[PDB]
DNA sequence: CGCGGGGGCGTCTGCGC
DNA sequence: GCGCAGACGCCCCCGCG
């Protein structure tokens, strides 16, 4: 509280007090998806928590896909996306299911999960 | 039913304040 | 030195031919 002093944030509803360095800029870090935004369209009011959240939503409004698929040449606005279609061509299909009469794969966490809904 | 496409979120890395 | 942002990766959910 004099000379030495312990580590703060600033971020909202935080302790904005850490006592080891790395610890608070780990912690600093979690805070980088948690900063409020919003839209900067013409028409909109929608809030985000991050610039990527943000300028992700602005492809939406302005059509800006320019993750092109090296093969289609299908262009995407979102690399999980297009590493997701990727996979279409690479076969790969690591979800695989657990039921006691199954095996079968997917490319996608959510596909899998759609599977066993339908199981 | 496989896959497109948008939301929210954690995070390493880099840059700027 | 820390904070923020930019960019990469995933889960989650919905809609379509
Ligand atoms: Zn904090
Ligand atoms: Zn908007
Ligand atoms: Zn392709
Ligand atoms: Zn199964």
């Amino acid at each position: 509280a004099s000379e030495k002093r312990p580590f703060m944030c600033a971020y909202p509803g935080c302790n904005k007090r850490y006592f080891k360095l790395s610890h608070l800029q780990m912690h600093s870090r979690k805070h980088t998806g948690e900063k409020p935004y919003q839209c900067d369209f013409k028409d909109c009011e929608r809030r985000f928590s991050r610039s990527d959240q943000l300028k992700r939503h602005q492809r939406r409004h302005t059509g800006v896909k320019p993750f092109q698929c090296k093969t289609c040449q299908r262009k995407f606005s979102r690399s999980d996306h297009l590493k997701t279609h990727t996979r279409t061509h690479t076969g790969e299909k690591p979800f695989s299911c657990r039921w006691p009469s199954c095996q079968k794969k997917f490319a996608r966490s959510d596909e899998l999960v759609r599977h066993h809904n339908m199981h």
